[PDB]
């Protein structure tokens, strides 16, 4: 069975566990501990990886590293990615869109100066989001009636931003709609209540927002 | 024909540029030059755009943002995306580690500390460059015989370090033979050679690093 290898943290593989536990696929998880970096560098250029990093997803078929390239290759295993270029292309907008959020906040959330970069970023994020409200207008999910990989990616970014500011979404009753509707998917359900649910941290634990061994 | 919308910068869609100049597609270009900030103001919510945001790329019907997905619609209209999952797959991380690198000096460009951050981005670079001279083992380009979209994310990421370090190709010939052999694609070396070729600036006006109106000589 496929094997994911991430930190013990959400970062950047969180929307790439909830597409497997939405699809039911059976996978093991290598975590590394915040005291296991020293056992992470001396297994990192011995696993076949041609651009060695975390997460690493290896099956049958591929070792592949790049969170990207890993959300990609499950979407497109299962027929998700889009049927013409137009479909596809609208995808990847998705994608990007929800990257602007998710990386917004992890650009300034390690930095020294966070409390000055979270006013800049909070005056910017109310547009974002309404992009996203215009989107999810008569959609049940991102691309319509499916579920495809950019909405565990939005889901994801909306549970970091909330945390960061919880009135975020006040003005934004499609976006808390959606969000439900994610919540109450089943096999969606049993995972957040199981305990394979990594709850925090949301960034790397020295993370001066988002980090940290328990919430604030 | 189409139009792509950017500043008049290299930034985040000058791997775009490059494909459509190797493919030899018409396309037209609105530039928002440093003083037309209003300009963009004005036309940014007028243009039919979901998401909207520069670069942008329209089509008629197709009304695109993001350079990641308009890069690869352009390949994906041209069948350069892949032929099966796996392969895909492949291009997809290509694409993710020059990135890494491209977005290595995007993030920090604009930092007061440039000196500071340049030190540890620095530190991991010849690491970050030594898996592409790896991957160009026995290969033309990053994919093989065949040109792909990362092969030109690649050049423009090899551009932009080389003004932040000049030697950092010193201990990697294969890559510095590659950059060369992208320059002797004769519809690279054409456009390098135009009006068309904005040199500068690698990052907008205002960056610490890669801003300004003049490389330093």
């Amino acid at each position: 069975s496929p094997i994911l290898g991430y930190w013990k943290i959400k970062g950047l593989v969180q929307p790439t566990r909830l597409l497997l536990e939405y699809l039911e696929e059976k996978y093991e998880e290598h975590l590394y501990e915040r005291d296991e970096g020293d056992k992470w560098r001396n297994k990192k250029f011995e696993l076949g990886l041609e651009f060695p990093n975390l997460p690493y997803y290896i099956d049958g078929d591929v070792k592949l590293t790049q969170s990207m390239a890993i959300i990609r290759y499950i979407a497109d295993k299962h027929n998700m990615l889009g049927g013409c270029p137009k479909e596809r292309a609208e995808i990847s907008m998705l994608e990007g869109a929800v990257l602007d959020i998710r990386y917004g906040v992890s650009r300034i959330a390690y930095s020294k100066d966070f409390e000055t970069l979270k006013v800049d970023f909070l005056s910017k994020l109310p547009e974002m989001l309404k992009m996203f409200e215009d989107r999810l207008c008569h959609k049940t999910y991102l691309n319509g009636d499916h579920v495809t990989h950019p909405d565990f990616m939005l889901y994801d970014a909306l549970d970091v931003v909330l945390y960061m500011d919880p009135m975020c979404l006040d003005a934004f009753p499609k976006l808390v709609c959606f969000k439900k509707r994610i919540e109450a998917i089943p096999q969606i359900d049993k995972y957040l209540k199981s305990s394979k649910y990594i709850a925090w941290p949301l960034q790397g634990w020295q993370a001066t927002f988002g980090g940290g061994d328990h919430p604030p």
